[PDB]
């Protein structure tokens, strides 16, 4: 059962410039995507301290990357707090569109997009490298879900048949033919050290073959 919803307009149009905008410093996706790893494992661990039971579904706190050459992807997981259907259909809509208005704002106050983590969409960033991002959730007391867009103004909402995750997130980057750069070794162990050195929690680079 796939539910097909529309995007606002200011994430569509946000997503829209992300895509067409001329911008070299694409590497900066990891950079935010790793840190919305780091906050949603912030959350699950704050909320484990009054209640130990959140943590039944997994008590490892940390981050893997995961490239796969013959896929063309590259995954962030985290065993963070995951997002429920009603985050993917309602609240993130809802955050997002004043997080878009500011950075849009700010963009003509000269900021330039490596700065869009500031406002709360650094997730967007994704398609600066991806042609599709599919992001596969698990939140205590709600279903896995998948939620997947290849922009367009659309997005898709289905409950996940795939292994479960017991908790936390899987951001699964399907690269543009021309960001394959984003798979090799090398380069993503280059831009973690770069840009997120000093995240508290495991980053685990898995290596390909
Ligand atoms: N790795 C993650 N784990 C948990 C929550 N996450 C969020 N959401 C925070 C949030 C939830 C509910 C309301 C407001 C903010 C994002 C960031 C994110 C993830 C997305 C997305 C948009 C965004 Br912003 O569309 C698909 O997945 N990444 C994660």
């Amino acid at each position: 059962e796939v539910e097909t919803f529309a995007f606002q307009a200011e994430i569509a149009q946000l997503m829209s410039l992300i895509i067409n905008t001329f911008y070299s410093n694409k590497e900066i996706f990891l950079r935010e995507l790793i840190s919305n790893s780091s906050d949603a494992l912030d959350k699950i661990r704050y909320e484990s301290l009054t209640d130990p039971s959140k943590l039944d579904s997994g008590k490892e706190l940390h981050i893997n990357l995961i490239p796969n050459k013959q896929d063309r992807t590259l995954t962030i997981v985290d065993t963070g707090i995951g997002m429920t259907k009603a985050d993917l259909i309602n609240n993130l809509g809802t955050i997002a569109k004043s997080g878009t208005k500011a950075f849009m704002e700010a963009l003509q106050a000269g900021a330039d997009i490596s700065m869009i983590g500031q406002f709360g969409v650094g997730f967007y960033s994704a398609y600066l490298v991806a042609e599709k991002v599919t992001v596969i959730t698990k939140h205590n007391d709600d279903e896995q879900y998948a939620w997947e867009s290849s922009a367009g103004g659309s997005f898709t909402v289905r409950t996940d048949t795939g292994e479960p995750m017991g908790r936390g997130t899987k951001v699964i980057l399907h690269l543009k033919e021309d960001q394959t750069e984003y798979l090799e070794e090398r380069r993503i162990k280059e831009i973690v050290k770069k840009h997120s050195q000093f995240i508290g929690y495991p980053i685990t680079l898995f290596v390909e073959k």
